[PDB]
């Protein structure tokens, strides 16, 4: 995750093993019930796309629910690319590139690019955009059972 220190510096930290343990144990009790969504939000404050992929990797054992989630992520990433069709390069040398759907999903972006977007002024909130797509997928799963 990104956290803000006392001087206002944005600081990256790797995801807590205790956050992953809590997320696994949460899913073991509430996998198909509405509470999985606010508990996912509670455990992903300031999460990068790489943190979010790490959280999903710890719970992939229920392959049919994970398949539904990954299909929803691919649908929302395709919709992002339709609204934001990528240019051949950035506006000028030294500017960050605009993220793709796969960059927001953390599959074609580096952690350093994710930190760059999330610590922009104002933030380019790729972690929160990916959380929205994950929460849409979690919604489909609890609707369906
Ligand atoms: C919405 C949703 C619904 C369900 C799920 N995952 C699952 O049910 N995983 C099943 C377990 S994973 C591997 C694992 C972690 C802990 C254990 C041990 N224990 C089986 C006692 O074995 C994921 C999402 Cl994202």
């Amino acid at each position: 995750p990104i956290v803000q220190n006392l001087q206002g510096q944005m600081v990256h930290q790797a995801i807590s093993p205790r956050t992953l343990n809590a997320w696994v144990k949460v899913v073991e009790e509430k996998a198909f019930s509405p509470e999985v969504i606010p508990m996912f939000s509670a455990l992903s404050e300031g999460a990068t796309p790489q943190d979010l992929n790490t959280m999903l990797n710890t719970v992939g054992g229920h392959q049919a629910a994970m398949q539904m989630l990954k299909e929803t992520i691919n649908e929302e990433a395709a919709e992002w690319d339709r609204l934001h069709p990528v240019h051949a390069g950035p506006i000028a040398p030294g500017q960050m590139r605009e993220p793709r759907g796969s960059d927001i999903a953390g599959t074609t972006s580096t952690l350093q690019e994710q930190i760059g977007w999330m610590t922009h002024n104002p933030p380019i909130p790729v972690g929160e955009i990916y959380k929205r797509w994950i929460i849409l997928g979690l919604n489909k799963i609890v609707r369906m059972y």
